[PDB]
C-alpha cells in the first residue's frame, strides 16, 4: 500500500512515556532529528533525508499523534499536543537511542516543536533549522485580515471538537489535497512524490489522527501562544544557532521578513529564502538539502 | 416546512438579478427585514406579527438565500456583495412601489442594510441592524480572538470548493452549530424548530452553502474593500439608524457596538438586547419592541 521512500533507513519504534515515535532512521554520524508538519508525516523529508544521512545519522520522526507515531490521549488543555510537550517526548524518543546532543531540523508544526525545544531545553539542541515557519506568537501577533484569510486554518482547526473533526470528515482526501497543493508554488500535487501523497493521504483517512491534528492547532492557539508569549515577554532568546529557511512563495514570507523575525527570536539565526512554497523539502529538495547540510556540518 | 407567518402573503418580486422571494403582511409604512446566516426569512417569524401591526412588513430572502433566486456568482461574489444585493433588493422593493422605506436586517442581512444605507440613503427612511458592526470593522479588528471567535469569516470565505466540500458532508451539523453556538444558551432552544427546519433544509441545499460561501467571500474581500473606501473617505451613513445588538452576540465580542456605529453613522442610536446574536429569535419581544419603538418615530 504505502511505499518505503527511505531506503536503507530503519525503521524505529521508540518508547515513550506518552507513547511510540515512529521513525526511519539512517546514516551514520552526529544525530540529526527532523520532524515534519501538517498535514503531512516524516516521509516528506524524502528527498532531503538521504542526503543528510550522507553526514548525520538522520532520524526521521512523525510527530507524537501524526503518522505512526501514538496518539497520546489528550485533555482539555490539548496539553500532549503543544509544541511544549512534543518537545518534551521527542526529547524523551531522542534519549531513547542515546542522543542528549542532537541537530534539529522542524518544517512547519515540527518547526513549531524545534524552536520551543530550542527555548525550553537549548542544551539539547547543538544546531536548529526551521523551515517556513515563524514563531506561533507571531502568527497570532500579526494576525489580520490577509493572515486570518491566508491560515484559515490557524483559526478553523482550533474551533471547539468537533466542529473542525466533523467537518474535516466531510472530505478528507480533498481537504489534505487540497492543504498540500495550496501551499506550494505550483497550486497543484505536482510537486509531490505520489507515493509521499498516499501516505499523507492514508494518515489524514484516519479520524482519529485528523482529531489529534485539531488538537495540534487547538494548542496552537492557545497553550502554545501562552508558552510563546512567555518568552517574548521574558525576553528569552534562543541561544542555539539556528538556520530559518522559508519558501519565496511561503507561509511565513507573508506575515512578515522571517529573518528580521526570527532574530528577535533568537541571537544566532542565519536565514535564506528558498525558492518554493512552503513545502521546502519536496518543492525544492536539492535547495534544502544543502542548506541544511551546509548549515548542519 | 411550516407557515410561520400565518396571515402573511408570499409574494415572489422579480429583479434583474432573480426572484427575491417575501412574505409581506402588515399595513403602513414599507419595512423590509432581512436575514442574515445561516438562516432565511423566517428568522423574523416572532417579532413581525408585532411589526405588522404597524407597518407593511416585507420579510425577504436575501438574494441566494432562502427561496430568492440564486444568481450565478463570478470571480468577485459580484452578486452577492452586500453592494449588489442591496441594489437588488432596491429594485425588488420598487417593484412594489417602495422607493423608501424601513429597513431592518439582521447579520448578513444587516450589512446588506448598512451597504444599501451608504450606497443609496435616499431609499432609506430609517435603518436598524441588529447583531453587527461593518464589515470593514470586523475584519480591522481580526486579532488571535477575534479570528477564533468569527473563524467562520475566514474559513466560508475560503476558495471555492474548500468550504463547499468540507460542508457537504453533513450540512445537518454545521447549520444547527452555527444556530446554536451563536446563541446566549449555546444550543437550539432559542429556536421554533419549525423555523430551524427551514433553516436545516435550506442549508441542504449545495448551491444555496455556495451561495453562503460567496457571501462569505464577498464578505472577505469586496464587501470589505467597499467599505474601506467609505471609512477612508469619512462616508458616514446619513440615515437614522439604531444598533441592537446582543450582549452575548458577535458584534459585541469584536468592540463596543455604538461607539463603532458612531463612526459610520451621523445618527445612531444603539441599544443591547440581552441575547445572543439572534435576536429575534432570542429576544422576539425585545427585538420587536425597539424596532416598533425606533421606526414608529
Amino acid at each position: 500500500d504505502l511505499a518505503d521512500l527511505f531506503p536503507g533507513f530503519g525503521s524505529e519504534w521508540i518508547n515513550t512515556s506518552s507513547g511510540r515515535i515512529f521513525a526511519r532512521v539512517g546514516g551514520d554520524g552526529p544525530p540529526l532529528l527532523l520532524l515534519h508538519g501538517f498535514p503531512q508525516t516524516h516521509v516528506m523529508w524524502h528527498r532531503v533525508a538521504p542526503k543528510l544521512a550522507e553526514r548525520f545519522k538522520v532520524i526521521v520522526a512523525d510527530l507524537p499523534g501524526y503518522g505512526w507515531s501514538d496518539m497520546p490521549e489528550s485533555d482539555e488543555q490539548h496539553t500532549p499536543y503543544t509544541k511544549r510537550a512534543m518537545a518534551k517526548q521527542l526529547i524523551e524518543a531522542m534519549e531513547q537511542l542515546g542522543h542528549v546532543h542532537f541537530a534539529l531540523a522542524g518544517h512547519d508544526r515540527g518547526a513549531r516543536v524545534s524552536y520551543r525545544l530550542a527555548l525550553d531545553s537549548p542544551g539539547r539542541l547543538s544546531k536548529l533549522a526551521v523551515l517556513d515557519i515563524l514563531p506561533t506568537y507571531e502568527y497570532w501577533q500579526r494576525m489580520n485580515r490577509a493572515y486570518a484569510l491566508k491560515i484559515y486554518h490557524w483559526s478553523f482547526l482550533a474551533q471547539p471538537a468537533p466542529l473542525p473533526e466533523n467537518l474535516l470528515g466531510g472530505d478528507p482526501d480533498f481537504y489534505v489535497k487540497a492543504k498540500l497543493a495550496s501551499w506550494t508554488r505550483a497550486g497543484d500535487l505536482s510537486a509531490f512524490d505520489p507515493r509521499a501523497v498516499e501516505h499523507y493521504r492514508i494518515a489524514f483517512a484516519d479520524p482519529m489522527r485528523r482529531h489529534v491534528m485539531c488538537e495540534d492547532y487547538r494548542a496552537g492557539a492557545y497553550a502554545d501562544f501562552e508558552h510563546d508569549k512567555i518568552d517574548v515577554e521574558a525576553g528569552n532568546k534562543i541561544p542555539v544557532p539556528m538556520l530559518a529557511l522559508w519558501g519565496a512563495s511561503g507561509i511565513a514570507q507573508s506575515a512578515a521578513t522571517p529573518l528580521d523575525v526570527w532574530r528577535k527570536w533568537a541571537s544566532d539565526v542565519q536565514g535564506a529564502p528558498i525558492e518554493s512554497g512552503h513545502f521546502l523539502p519536496e518543492e525544492a529538495p536539492d535547495q534544502t538539502a544543502e542548506a541544511l547540510v551546509r548549515f548542519f556540518s
